[PDB]
């Protein structure tokens, strides 16, 4: 019943503040550094939310998406927002938000919140 | 006829350095961690290093150190928002130029690039 948070980030210093950032408030958070590995940590740990960067090395945000899509699952979607092909192809995959850099931390908490609430009622 | 090699791991702001430097300095790479940057340094031997401090594989402090202990004084601009004091002691042992720290300003950032211009201009 707790919500499980996938960190798909490049950056190893805002991938680790994400994570420390997250994990203060939920316990069941994974993070990866590319589509790759987070397309491993998926199929691992089924996560409810995954919070992805577009572009990553080895394999896209949204081609790991498309390739997580392509296998039934529908987890919920935060992208880490420079062109509009990447924006409308997010639309075609079924991303749910869209955040800014800087991640703004309250924004992110709050929106979080919101995905719990909703588990809790399906469980 | 300033040569300028630009480490992040972070793609976009990688992609983004790239982009807007490129605009106004023909000869620039691009590396996504200490290892691949210190290869380019030894292929390309750039006047200019922008570079991020953790990084996959090797660190930008790391990486550097081992280009110096080669022989090379290139210019070094530190372009990571760390949070300890420790990593701020180290880079300035090496001899960093300029910390510009993230968010980056882009007009801080010009600005110095073409100062190193103007250093290798008058000493040619
Ligand atoms: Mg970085
Ligand atoms: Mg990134």
């Amino acid at each position: 019943v707790a919500l499980k948070i996938l960190i798909v980030e490049d950056d190893t210093d805002a991938r680790e503040w994400l994570s420390t950032i997250i994990s203060n408030h939920f316990p069941e958070v994974w993070s990866a550094g590319d589509g790759e590995e987070g397309e491993r940590l998926f199929g691992l740990h089924a996560p409810d939310v995954i919070i992805t960067d577009i572009r990553m090395p080895k394999l896209g945000g949204l081609e790991m998406l498309d390739r997580i899509k392509a296998g039934g699952a529908k987890p919920y979607v935060i992208v880490i927002s420079s062109e509009m092909k990447y924006f409308i192809k997010a639309i075609e995959l079924g991303v749910h938000l869209f955040l800014p850099k800087p991640i703004e931390p309250g924004r992110l908490m709050e929106t979080l919140e919101d995905f719990r609430h909703i588990k809790l009622a399906k469980e």
